[PDB]
């Protein structure tokens, strides 16, 4: 009562006159400041276990890993096949010889497969923690500003 | 882990290294029903992969459960990383307000 908040709002503006004091304006509601890939993302998506099954198939040409590796091998190698320039003992031959480096690779590739993209995840979740963060070095700045006077 | 998942005493069984050495065994089986090979070409080539079969069944074993368990951890620290960004919009307010 009495003006009791008339005039402490007179006192405030008189005292602290003669600087600069805007707040940054920053919208933390927008996308930028959210991480993208909502409940349908695949980071949401449940991890399978990896087991024998998926490295490589009893069966050629199954959804393995290594599997894939002999028919994609085989493919190439059939395509010159059918080019007349290579003869059928001469085309087995290469298929056997690199069955060895298809399986060291396939182990390889398979254990590495994942952690690749959940390091790609990670640094992305920090960038846009990073960019949340700059909103506050932007507030402190005006802080240290105040706190010389 | 036990020896008996790395490899059974039977060919063909469940083991790790069994499932290399049957699947070697049909693609080369594949080329054999093909009329390109002949039986003794055949098991030639299949012993001559033995070692690197026993080989890389130890390395796959070893590291199947560790590849999985760090990305359940990538995973979660993900989620946890969203709810900390909530918190990092209340401080900024906070921040704003202190200046004042």
């Amino acid at each position: 009562s009495c003006g009791a908040e008339l005039e402490a709002n007179a006192l405030l503006t008189a005292l602290v006159a003669g600087e600069d004091f805007t707040l940054p304006d920053i919208d933390m509601s927008g996308s930028e400041y959210d991480i993208p890939g909502g409940i349908n993302s695949p980071i949401y998506a449940e991890i399978e276990k990896i087991t024998t099954e998926q490295l490589t198939t009893r069966e050629v040409g199954g959804s393995g890993v290594f599997d894939a590796l002999m028919q994609s091998a085989s493919n190439h190698l059939l395509a010159e096949f059918k080019n007349n320039r290579i003869t059928g003992g001469d085309y087995v031959k290469a298929y056997i010889a690199t069955m060895e480096a298809c399986m060291a690779n396939a182990v390889q590739f398979l254990t590495t497969k994942d952690q690749a993209y959940w390091n790609a995840v990670t640094a992305q979740v920090a960038a846009i923690t990073a960019r949340a963060n700059l909103g506050i070095i932007k507030a402190n700045f005006v802080t240290a500003k105040i706190q010389a006077l």
